[PDB]
């Protein structure tokens, strides 16, 4: 009955999962909330069960995490990095089976499930180096006998709320950075990826316990919106990193602002690719396909708007069509598959509604647009032509593989059309024009947090800060100085003299 | 005759271009179709001059003109924008004494502090000029052959700036100089009771812009009250809103800006503590506490309001503080060598009396001061209260009045906790010679504030570092370090200059 | 017969100059060495005289500079920055008359003279900001109870030797940066630009004295090779910044290394411009003209090699010839003059020798190649085609306006030819190809300190670090973190605890 | 008679060592130069033999390294970091046996041998993070339509000459950083630690080979002064990093400067500890012992001068004497051993000469001063009192455990006494005075590259740049932005417009 109780899936026990799993970890495993069953999206069969957090579970866990912080903040940052390095090795030891679980419970293809674990592994290695580097400048005081220094210290407890579509890597990016910065973490993942959240936490818990560290340093409280909301309102959650829908994210942002907390918001995108007349069409067509259909269109960075110069529009559309027809559909863990199911049946319903609404707004389905007749949550990847750039359905983010195609003529209007949506995550132009590229990157260019040239909207690397502007929420994760969001800055002046000169020469 | 600006002894006000009635809207053009306000001298309760504030149409027209000017301003390279800011710096230098005198007249702080406040603006202009050659991000090594990876920084657009009465020049200036070199345009709304100062500052800046053939709306002014501030917080065209003011109002500003996914920079109240350990140099403690507590008549966000003294030295420090308080020269604040001026409004005087009375109700002892002074203007005695518990309600209330609550302590850990227990988190100071204690105060179990000082008072930051607080102080930073990043938007940019398309994390998709 | 005594040169007195000028400043003005007369290269007439430094002058000045350092290093960097700001203002007030002196004594046209002073003004502005910023990171120690910080402190006395061709801005860039970093300076300029060194030193001296600072913070000892050799051997000169010829610079570098001092070497260039087949020729032709004939070809960053793709070589050469013919020649202070004299008579002999050797090596002089028949050191700007890329004359740096033009076909061979010389100062390519640009900026591209795209090889802005690789000497000036060359780094670990955790977990007890 | 042929030392074969080993590696192993035998300094028995490089070997190896660079420089820096990370893992796998070999062939005790490999491991970790970080700023050009960027690129071939006393960690610090910066390396170690050089090179060669990279990326040419001099004069060695004697390093710097190459010089120190009257004597005494007798006084950072305030001089000396007596002498692999032999018999001769000269200069040997009666190069750790601060013998760098102890009265004079020597590496004060600590760190304080408070002169951590000033030569290794010495800076202006504005507004 349960897939975990079948021999074809026995590899699941290599992650320590069983028929019913505790979904609270705070140094002890438990869970007194409702028992959830998660299902495989490729065939709608139940996998295994997870005991979620009650409100009392949440309360005790927050309290144990903050107690653990007293020990953890006293550990020198490079020694904290050593813990994160060992997390990276423990992920390496299980990268194949953990990525297989991502494919089974979430539904993305195996190379992407494994790639998502690799992302976590890479940010661990990055964080280990950062743990010898984080800090601020010593600055020259205008005052004799005074030192001026910028200090950075952990904020305390970092709550981390993640979404279904990257159930490993977003948590990992938040976790590795927050840890070397001296914070403790509390994780609430998507309820429909509870087994993944448990498996990752099992890997981390062993590293902590092997090092005789309190496990609440990386706490887990599986649950739904009630846990998410409690975290948003909890003054003891010093920083709340939220990855999820723009609609829920706005309310998270407001609840955290109400209590003068700190939030890091990673919200939706409505990302555009723009192909100018001089673009390399050998580069445009596969870039569009990967960015539109990768992860069955379920990335925040998924290419949802394709603008093509009038001269090459019909040619690119025809070529994209013949390439969609060759997409290989099947079970996401089957090794010769490019395209798996959507994550939920609700997502199929939303996809179907968006398609029919695109038809009612005057669009033409030139490829796809049908729910597939097969077990699971499969839909056809879809191309829609003929809508105006400001069509209501086009300015809506639908987490589904629907690509809206538009004509354009001049650079100035199409830069404006890129920027006219409420979201601001990723953006790509394809062109060879040197001038046009630097204008794209400049103040009158793209307004997004990711601004790419001759590569698609998705698949960034960990060395840079990841996030967006406008309704994408403003937060950054991973690289550059994103670590600063997980710490508090102090500006510190130390008088080591016997005099008291005042700034600006004030003679009191 | 009744207006100060029409008396010959205050004729120096006209060196700032101020007249009997002044336009309070600037956007390239001077206007003001809203209410006319009269601002008053707190040292003698006489009216100074009038300002015609912004109507709603004025605000609407100014936002549009600023955003039009941004199209031109954003195309000027940063170093050339720095040259404009450098010229603003020179303009303030040439007016520093008479502008500081106006700050003393309309706001009420003493002359060395009014001049010192203009000096901060001059300092931040100098800083921003060098920064205009420096702002940007790293070129990073991509993991992909044939790709570049670069972090770009670009202006957010229109920066709205809302300021308070108690620093009517320096807070605007720190926001303005940094926002300008970062390629933003600005829209200023100051405290209505310091409207002449806002007008005078904007006349200085507008001349530099116009002399450089630039659209004046780059540094716009819309004088007005809470309805204008509320419009700025609700306006999607205001890309970043920097708000300095009360915690209560700032919380509502932050919520409104978050409601529209705007950006906000919040600089709210403090309840700042000085802590003197038993080993402290008392010859640094007593003068430092005096300046931090009675400076600006106790009306700074960074004013010391809580003084923790080790039990072994509590009585002696209190006695020496009392003797120091009695020495303070009181007078008109624009008079050189005056050390103590009036509170900004009559209401503040009443709230001073209110807090003193509540402090007595809660069991405290007024060991010095506590009364209004018998003279013209809004003068109160700088006041010292002993005997309250550290958790007394009146001691957890920011009041822009010169009242210092003094507490005893014994142990390091408890007094760090008492520093951290309040809702605000702006500034903090310990006085001690102990090396370990100092690094613990600066560390993760030490002060939770944005300013963490050792052997100096809570007030008087230099411009080279970032300025701001944590917790209910709102989290914004101004001035130094990389505070400039709050005025720009980061983008992480990958440029494929090859003929292949390898994907991150080595993912194969064919 | 001195120019300074003629009515039309009376503006020289606005710089405090007179008939015979003291060439030593250390708080007081002096000079007991040989008196030198400098001459205007536009008419070979004498301008004025400078009393140079004796050994006793040099000895007394080094001692005074190091005594002043005790005061100067105690002044907070932002307060030092305020001094540099006032130097910037005193330069702005005299920019026209100082530019004019640069034109008269050095010989570059007035816009470049004024523009060189502007460089110094610009870097003052930059340094004022830097004075609030210089320092190092606080780093996380692996040891509990320990702080780990990087401190930066001045080296002490910075000796600065400069050349004739940029007699203001190279000193200025070293000066502003060394000053905000807490160092005192000792200047020895080119003897043929002694009046410019004196006039600059007078402007700075007034600012120091006006601020009640000891004037030896910016000391001057005008002299020849004897003073520069003394500086290179002097253990009291903590950093020697030397701008000049590769030959002299190599010996300076050795002498400083012999005594374990620090040196900043800014030496010669043999800079190439490369025009690919896809280049905007409306960009190539004016860019090549400016880089090759600007300052009469006497910049270290002057373009001396021009690589043009085979397809466009003849078209570019003809357009450049037509462009050379339209250059306006005359007195460099006269309006709209774009080309003035070479700096010395010796430079004119070198110009002629290089051209003869060019034809000997098989070259073809397609334009110029002769001295002009007029007073001063005027030579025709010259274009030579037909040499191989590795001809001897083309690998030698001659401070004369001679442009060597080469054909190429493929990108990899021409990148290599850029890199094949001993110098490594500046380089430039003209192209629209996005991949070619990033390869030129990458590890298999240009090996130079300055690597440009669609602009010539000369005229840098101050925001970045300036200098070259290979025989150019490795030093950097002005922008980015060039300031670190003027300071010493310390790595400082502070135990504030009551324990002694050892690094790498070594248990030794 | 060879220890490697005794079954007692069979653990050496875990490092791939044999009776006769190849001392040249460039992807293949060889060596046509003289065969050197290295000896164990604790018993003067021969360990094994190494075939050193002939000049022909060196020429062949330089050429192969330069060709390998063309491949290596094209590998993206993060992927170069992945190679270094694997090098770090390969060292972890052999840390005990490699640490034992350091103790056997060099002579330091086992916790320090192991700890020296740990330095290398830690710098690999650090460099892995750096590999995603190295580069320069994008700057705002004053010219419209222009970009201004600071690029950093590899210099090419980095020659690395190391010394006997840290035969692993110094090479490692140079190697890990140079690798991620895109350089190839050529290593010439101390002839008397040739077996250590081969063993480290064997570990790195396996990683390179497993990753299908040319082995000459980390070349080795074992040899003496002829190889070292060829490297210093070789224009193909773009950067030469030299750790060693001040006398030899001066000639290396001159030879490199003659050819306009780059050199990084890490030379000797004459390092001082200063104990003020308010110092915690419980910190002072152990720190002085570890810093003075650690590694039998053979570190470049060894404490050789101890300045004690007059009021506490006698009590500190007496307490140090009572402590030196409890130093445990034995073989450097025997357990609980604090103190081993000197590296050579010549070092013993220099030791006796220095003790004899110190006595003739008026010093009193208050502890030690004599050769130990046992096999190997053992000498007693020695304390000398009574000398003036400028005594001739105290201003020699004798690489042996002799601590010269001086009195002082005032801060200004003893700071000057710290600074009066020719070397400028490490320095340390013990005090509680805030004002004195910040003066020591400031412009009138220590003139050294390492400036410590309440910790001794040795044992620095990898996060900061390591090196000294004055006759210590000025190079830096390891942390902060020391990576910049291994790369070349370029300032790059890109005109993406159709206009030609000149800098400073010059109209031509
Ligand atoms: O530290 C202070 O008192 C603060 C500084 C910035 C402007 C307002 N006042």
């Amino acid at each position: 009955t349960l897939l975990i109780n079948q021999p074809q899936y026995a590899w699941l026990k290599e992650l320590g999962l069983r028929e019913e799993n505790e979904g609270v970890y705070n140094g002890s495993w438990g869970g007194r909330g409702e028992v959830i069953t998660t299902y495989c999206p490729a065939n709608n069969e139940p996998i295994a069960r997870v005991r979620q957090a009650s409100v009392a579970d949440y309360e005790e866990t927050v309290k144990k995490a903050r107690e653990a912080w007293k020990i953890w903040a006293d550990i020198p940052a490079p020694k904290r990095g050593e813990i994160v390095r060992q997390i990276g090795d423990a992920l390496r030891e299980k990268i194949q089976v953990l990525g297989s679980l991502v494919s089974l419970e979430m539904g993305k293809i195996l190379v992407e499930g494994v790639g998502e674990v690799q992302e976590y592994v890479d940010i661990c290695d990055y964080a280990v180096g950062l743990s010898r580097m984080i800090g601020g400048p010593i600055l020259p005081s205008e005052r004799s006998g005074h030192a001026l220094i910028e200090q950075w210290n952990p904020v305390g407890l970092v709550g981390i709320i993640t979404a279904f579509n990257f159930p490993v890597a977003v948590y990992g990016a938040n976790n590795a950075i927050a840890m070397i910065c001296g914070n403790v973490c509390l994780w609430k993942g998507a309820p429909t990826t509870s087994l993944i959240s448990v498996a990752v936490t099992k890997i981390i818990a062993k590293v902590l316990e092997d090092n005789k560290l309190p496990g609440a340093i990386c706490s887990l409280t599986c649950g739904g919106a009630d846990i998410g909301t409690a975290m948003a309102k909890d003054e003891r959650v010093n920083l709340l990193s939220f990855t999820g829908s723009t609609q829920v994210g706005k309310q998270v942002g407001l609840m955290v602002q109400e209590r003068f907390g700190r939030s890091l918001l990673e919200l939706g995108g409505n990302n555009a690719i723009i192909a100018f007349e001089d673009a390399d069409l050998s580069l445009v067509v596969p870039s569009a396909l990967f960015a539109a259909v990768g992860t069955a269109g379920q990335r925040c960075t998924t290419a949802r708007r394709l603008f093509i110069h009038e001269s090459i529009h019909d040619e690119v559309v025809n070529r994209l069509k013949k390439a969609y027809a060759q997409i290989r559909v099947g079970n996401p863990w089957d090794p010769n598959v490019l395209y798996g199911p959507l994550h939920t049946k609700q997502a199929v319903s939303m996809f179907l509604g968006a398609v029919e609404e695109a038809k009612k707004e005057g669009g033409t389905v030139v490829y796809g647009g049908k729910v597939m007749d097969r077990p699971g949550n499969y839909v056809e990847p879809t191309i829609v032509t003929g809508l105006g750039h400001d069509a209501s359905i086009a300015h809506t983010e639908t987490f589904a593989p629907i690509l809206y195609v538009f004509k354009f003529k001049n650079e100035e209007e199409v830069f404006a059309w890129n920027n006219e949506v409420k979201q601001g995550l990723s953006s790509s132009i394809f062109t060879k024009d040197l001038g046009r590229i630097f204008r794209w990157l400049g103040p009158k260019g793209s307004d997004c947090g990711i601004v790419n040239v001759n590569i698609p909207t998705s698949g960034a690397e960990i060395g840079g800060a990841f996030g967006g502007e406008k309704h994408t929420g403003g937060g950054r994760e991973s690289g550059s100085d994103a670590w600063k969001q997980y710490m508090r800055r102090s500006t510190c002046t130390i008088n080591y003299s016997k005099d008291l000169p005042l700034a600006q020469g004030i003679k009191f």
